[PDB]
């Protein structure tokens, strides 16, 4: 990645990097607006689009799909990733186009899928797709949600909100909960998310928060994790981030806390 960021070294991906292991031959669908193809510091190796207003994946006008892009190169830089944008420029997207998106990731055989994206109503239709991703051995990671919290109620977003995805809270460079990160006890662990610094259209470079930045770094902990273990199953990818993730509070605010890829990788 051509700009720093603390949340790289912050979840020990390094540590896998020394080891030697980058997350070579494991594709990464990004479910988000587009990604800038032309960006000099991405390689997109495939997508589709699924929003009928913006029909071209290999661009984005959002900003953050490029950036989330950008984020899971950073934690696994031999990645290859699939633009999948069910997202337009203004970051909103049909319940349908999500499926959609999911349904073609199945098919094309990701071997993980990054949802950064999350509203406050899911569907039946919605769990399924998920739900059959991980029955077909996808690893389904998703932005917890940017709505705060609502004293006892949970606020994660769909599809965080159900069991089979895991959900991705954000944290500051000192692991404190973001104001905006949303709670539960469908929450599932944290990454870094405040002030991320990633590739945005037109080959630029920028700062952004938002659990959407926070997701990528799980998706690309579950890449470097796969090319060490390219046997491990999605449950135990899973398994192994969940339970090695370093404990940062009550897990209403902050599930198992941190991702370690460090510890989970073995
Ligand atoms: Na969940």
């Amino acid at each position: 990645a051509k700009c720093v960021s603390y949340g790289v070294a912050q979840i020990k991906a390094p540590a896998l990097h020394s080891q030697g292991y980058t997350g070579s031959n494991v594709k990464v669908a990004v479910l988000a607006s587009g990604i800038d193809s032309s960006h000099p510091d991405l390689n997109v190796a495939g997508g589709a689009s699924f929003v009928p207003s913006e029909t071209n994946p290999f661009q984005d006008n959002n900003s953050h799909g490029t950036h989330v892009a950008g984020t899971v190169l950073a934690v696994a830089p031999s990645a290859s990733l699939y633009a999948v944008k069910v997202l337009g420029a203004d970051g909103s997207g049909q319940a349908s186009w999500i499926i959609n998106g999911i349904e073609w990731a199945i098919a094309n055989n990701m071997d993980v899928i990054n949802m950064s994206l999350g509203s406050p109503s899911g569907s039946a239709a919605l769990k399924a797709a998920v739900d059959k991703a991980v029955a077909s051995g996808v690893v389904v990671v998703a932005a917890a949600g940017n709505s705060g919290t609502s004293g006892s109620s949970s606020t994660v977003s769909y599809p965080a909100k159900y069991p089979s995805v895991i959900a991705v809270g954000a944290v500051d460079s000192s692991n404190q909960r973001a104001p905006f990160s949303s709670v539960g006890p469908e929450l599932d662990v944290m990454a870094p998310g405040v002030s991320i610094c990633s590739t945005l259209p037109g080959g630029k470079y920028g700062a952004l928060s938002g659990t959407s930045m926070a997701s990528p770094h799980v998706a690309g902990a579950a890449a470097l994790i796969l090319s060490k273990h390219p046997n491990w199953t999605n449950t135990q990818v899973r398994s192994s981030l969940e339970n090695t993730a370093t404990k940062l509070g009550d897990s209403f605010y902050y599930g198992k806390g941190l991702i370690n890829v460090e510890a989970a990788a073995q």
